[PDB]
């Protein structure tokens, strides 16, 4: 039941219910343990903690906030191979952690506004709070500001910020 | 990874956020520890089981949906009785279920719908799909036409309805 400070990253797969029906569930199955392997791959490179979830998508902590933006870079080219697009959030709050040895929980306000602000994001995106944008001032990494907004069910107005990509 | 229908009920403690920071992290702590203890004996006694376990909140299914709406129907009363109130949504629909040994987890489109109608519930206040209503056809439960909301992000139309209690319902 530790509080600390934490950049999260949420991921998740642009229309996965219609893929899932297109596809069947022999083929999604397929497409879903492509991804996963991606983005696990990617997490451990980077130095992420896969934090749980039950919820098809991916959350991952990282110590480096430089880094949880580098790997989510990183993750929505790699899973356009497998020719879906996925959508990225990331904030950094103070939530409590608890890592037990079936995995890492991690919870608080901070871990909701990571959930809004990914899924305020378009497809291939990388949106940003202003708390990360500010974070890692001073690093290589640009964004385009998008209006303040209140994320209903949170305390606050939040400004949210687009990662200028390369492609 | 089985394919199954069942009734989620998803339950939140209302302005936890206040109420956690009004008492400080080791008497919030406390309380969250008897909500607890009353939410999973209430799930208990109605057949229910817990799934999920991420997130402080609390999500079951059951068997039976007329036994997840009177759980959701006394753990409302039960709650009370700690000075908190709670908001609870309820549906049903085909979901993913995968059962592990560390617990059961469940996923699905049926899923988002549940937690987006607990969301949408007011304090004390047990709101449901029209799906649930129908599903419960001929029982004892009532419910009022609550409007027709949208769910964005996730396909359909989706009429909500609520339950009616011993206690002032709400549309109307």
């Amino acid at each position: 039941a530790e509080r600390m400070l934490a950049t999260i990253m949420f991921t998740d797969i642009v229309g996965s219910t219609q893929h899932a029906a297109a596809l069947g569930d022999d083929r999604w199955r397929d497409l879903l343990d492509n991804h996963d392997t991606i983005v696990c791959h990617e997490i451990q490179r980077f130095g992420g903690r896969e934090v749980n979830t039950a919820g098809d998508g991916f959350v991952a902590t990282f110590t480096s906030p430089s880094a949880a933006i580098a790997c989510a870079d990183d993750i929505v080219d790699a899973v356009a191979a497998l020719g879906i697009e996925v959508r990225i959030g990331i904030h950094a709050g103070e939530v409590e952690v608890r890592d037990a040895s079936h995995g890492t929980d991690v919870a608080g306000v901070a871990v909701h506004i990571g959930a809004r602000v990914c899924a305020l994001a378009g497809p291939s995106e990388v949106l940003v709070s202003s708390t990360v944008r500010d974070i890692v001032a001073g690093s290589r990494h640009r964004f385009a500001e998008r209006g303040e907004q209140e994320l209903k069910g949170v305390p606050g107005r939040w400004r949210l910020c687009v990662l200028m990509r390369d492609d």
